[PDB]
C-alpha cells in the first residue's frame, strides 16, 4: 500500500478579490487568488508548505526520506534544481535524491507517480519520499488568464504508510502528445481520453459509479466544470441536470479551495485533493478519481481510497484557517508587487531584495503579529539564492 | 529483473580536436594533460537538445516491432537545455518517435544528475508496475554552449544517451536497491564536491549492500565524466582514503576499472545528463565483457545530487551495443578548423533563450552539410528548423 502519509500547502500570505480585479483591468468562478510577496519564490513556498510535514517526523522517520522531487515551471537555473535550495532548509539527510520535474501543471503528478514506484518498488520498508508541488506563475496585467493565476505550493510525503491517499496500485491512464483556444479542447481530450486509459487498465470503470469524488486539476473552477460536463455527456449521455448534479456531488468540495486560491500550476490538483477531504463529509472508505494536466501536453486519471482518518489529518493542517488568515491586496496594492515581483529576472547573478518594501503586508503577515514566520528569498550573490526567516524576532 | 534493454548515442555529426583549440585560444598548453581529452563533439547551429534526442532514440524505437513500441508507456528526457519554463522537450520528442499517446512525458532537471534521476524513476515504475513488460525511453540530452577563452570550453560537448528501460535489460540489469545517495546544496570546489560524493555516495551504497567494497565488489567503473582528468583524480582521491592503497595498485585499478569508461567520453567531452551512460556504453564497447561483470556506476550533477549504483553487463550487452556502431560514428564526424567551430558558437547565439521567432538557414555552412546530416553516405539527421510564436518546429535533413 503507498500513497500520501502527509499533505500541507502553502498559498501565501495575502489575495486579491477575482470580482474586484477583474472589474479594475476593465475585463471563471473565481472567489480570491493567492499573491506572492516580491521576496518569495518558488523554494521559499516549497519550504513553508514542506516545513510542518518535516518537522512533526521523528528523527528516524525523517532519516527515512531519500528522495525529494520538486515539481514546478518557476524554475530558478538551466541545471540547479530547487530541490537542493529546498533540502537546505528542512534539515533532511543527505542521503535523498534531489531534483526538480516539468512539464507545466503534470510536474507534480509526475513527481508524486514516481515517488510512489521509488516507495512499491523498493526492497526495503519504510521508504519515504518527499514530494513538492511548488509554483510562483507572474501573471501579465490585462490578460483574462490574470485573475485565474494564484500562487502556492502543496508538500506531500509519500511512504508505505498512505494515512491520507492510498493509491490504486496500477490504476493510472495516460494521455499526452505535443501541443501548443485549444486549451479547453485539451484538457476535455485529456480527461476523456486519459480516464479511457483507465479504464483499459481497470476492469469495470466507469466515470461517475468507479469514484465517490473527484479532484481535478483546476485552472479555474468554471473549466473543470465545463471540462466536466463535455466529458459525461460525450462518454454517457447523460441529462444536462444529472450532469449538473453530479458536478455538485463529487466536484464542489474539491474546487473549494482552488477558487480561492487559483491556479498555482503544479499544485492544483494536489489543492484539489486536500480541498475534497477537506470539505466533503468522509464516513468511511470513499475512493476519489484524480485528474491531472499540463498544456503542452501531458495527462494522467489515477486514484485513491480516503478516510475519516484522511479528513482527521487534512483537518488538523488548518488550511481554511491558513486562507482566511490571509491580508487583502488592494488592486493598487497588488500592482506594486508585480512590479516589485518582476524587478528580479532569470538568469540574474547578483539581486537584493528589500524585505521591508511593503511594511504593511509583512507588519501583519510573515511573523508580524499572531502570524507564522515565513522563509523568505534575501538575494543571489554570484547565481546563489540566499534565504532568510521572516519573523525570527 | 529491470534495466536497460537498449542503448545509443548521438554525439552530433562535428568535432573539434582540444590541442588545436587549446592552441587557437591561447590557454596554457600544460593544462591538456590535467584534462585528458582529445576531441569534443560541436552541435551544428540548427540542433538542440530535443533534435539531438530524436538522433539517439530513433534506432532503438525503430528496432522495436509495433506492439513493444505500444508499451512504452513513460519518456523521461532528463537535461540542463530546457527550452521553455513549463513545456518539456518530452513532448518534442515524443511527437518525432511515433510513441503513443498513452504515455507519461516530461522533463527532470539536477545539472548531469538529470539523465540518473530519470533512469531510475522509470527503472522504479517498470519495476512497481502489477503488469509484466512495462518500457520506459529515457533520454539524456545536453547542447551546452560553450564560453570562448574559459578552461571549461575544451572539456564541454554535445550529446544524448537514449535508453529503453524495461523488464528484459539485455544492455544492463540494475542491482534492485543497491543505492547510494550524496546530495546537499552548494554552489573550482568541483573537484572537492565531485570527490565527496563519490565516496560518500559509495559509503551509502555499502551501507545497504552488505560486504560492498568499492575495488571487490565491481569488475568495472562508470562515472560521470567532466572530463576524463577529473575521473583519475576522484579515483585516486577516493582509494587513498577507503581502502590506503599503494599508489601502482591505484594507477593500475584506474587502467583496468576506469580506461574503458572513459575512452567515449575523451573524444565527445561532458555532454552533461549523458555523460555517465556514454561513459557505461563506453565500457561496455572497449573492455572485454568475457562473462557476467558488474559495474559499479556513479552519476553526480553540480549543486549537488549524486548516486552510487551496480549494474551486470554480459557478452549479450556487449553484442547489442556493438550493433550500435558508437565508434564508428564518432570517427564518421566532420572535423572542423577553429574558425568553422567559431563560426557555430556565433551562429547557435543567435537563438536566444526565451525567443518567440526565429528561422534557420539550414545551408549556412554547406561543406558540412555536403559531407554529413545526409550529404553523401551519412544518415539523415532530425535538426531545429524554426521557432514560430514560441513553437519549435523540426526538418528530417538526410
Amino acid at each position: 500500500p503507498v500513497g500520501i502519509e502527509a499533505i500541507n500547502v502553502y498559498c501565501g500570505e495575502t489575495y486579491v478579490d477575482v470580482p474586484t480585479l477583474f472589474a479594475a483591468r476593465q475585463l471563471l468562478m473565481m472567489a480570491r487568488k493567492s499573491v506572492a510577496l516580491h521576496c518569495e519564490d518558488a523554494v521559499s513556498f516549497a519550504v513553508n508548505a514542506a516545513k510542518p510535514i518535516v518537522d512533526a517526523l521523528s528523527e528516524e522517520e525523517r532519516g527515512r526520506i531519500e528522495l525529494l522531487i520538486v515539481g514546478t515551471e518557476s524554475g530558478v537555473d538551466f541545471g540547479k534544481s530547487l530541490a537542493t535550495y529546498v533540502h537546505d532548509h528542512l534539515g533532511l539527510p543527505r542521503s535523498c535524491r534531489l531534483f526538480e520535474t516539468k512539464q507545466a501543471c503534470y510536474s507534480g503528478t509526475a513527481a508524486t507517480q514516481m515517488a510512489a514506484a521509488v516507495v512499491a518498488a523498493s526492497p526495503f520498508d519504510g521508504a519515504k519520499a518527499l514530494v513538492i508541488s511548488s509554483d510562483v506563475a507572474r501573471p501579465v496585467p490585462h490578460t483574462y488568464v490574470e485573475p485565474s493565476q494564484g500562487a502556492g505550493a502543496v508538500a506531500m510525503l509519500i511512504s508505505d504508510q498512505p494515512v491520507v491517499a492510498s493509491f490504486d496500485r496500477g490504476a493510472n491512464g495516460f494521455h499526452s502528445y505535443e501541443v501548443m483556444d485549444l486549451s479547453l479542447l485539451t484538457y476535455i481530450d485529456c480527461l476523456k481520453s486519459s480516464f479511457t486509459d483507465y479504464a483499459r487498465k481497470v476492469e469495470g470503470a466507469d466515470l461517475v459509479d468507479s469514484f465517490d469524488l473527484l479532484a481535478m486539476h483546476t485552472p479555474f473552477p468554471g473549466m473543470v466544470k465545463g471540462a466536466h460536463r463535455a466529458v459525461l455527456r460525450k462518454l454517457k449521455r447523460m441529462s444536462p441536470q444529472a450532469v449538473e448534479d453530479d458536478f455538485a456531488a463529487r466536484l464542489s468540495a474539491a474546487v473549494e479551495y482552488p477558487r480561492q486560491v487559483g491556479n498555482i500550476y503544479a499544485g492544483t490538483v494536489f489543492l484539489a485533493l486536500a480541498s475534497t477531504i477537506d470539505n466533503a463529509v468522509i464516513d468511511r472508505e470513499r475512493r476519489v478519481g484524480i485528474f491531472s494536466y499540463g498544456s503542452g501536453c501531458s495527462s494522467e486519471f489515477y486514484s485513491a481510497v480516503v478516510t475519516p482518518e484522511s479528513q482527521r489529518a487534512v483537518r488538523a493542517m488548518g488550511i481554511r484557517q491558513a486562507l482566511d488568515d490571509r491580508y487583502e491586496l488592494s488592486v493598487p496594492e497588488y500592482d506594486e508587487l508585480l512590479t516589485a515581483t518582476a524587478e528580479l529576472k532569470f538568469g540574474a547573478r547578483d539581486f537584493t531584495f528589500d524585505l521591508d518594501r511593503f511594511p504593511q503586508i509583512t507588519k501583519a503577515r510573515f511573523g508580524g503579529g499572531t502570524s507564522r514566520p515565513r522563509l523568505v528569498l534575501e538575494a543571489v550573490r554570484n547565481y546563489h539564492r540566499e534565504y532568510v526567516w521572516l519573523g525570527d524576532g
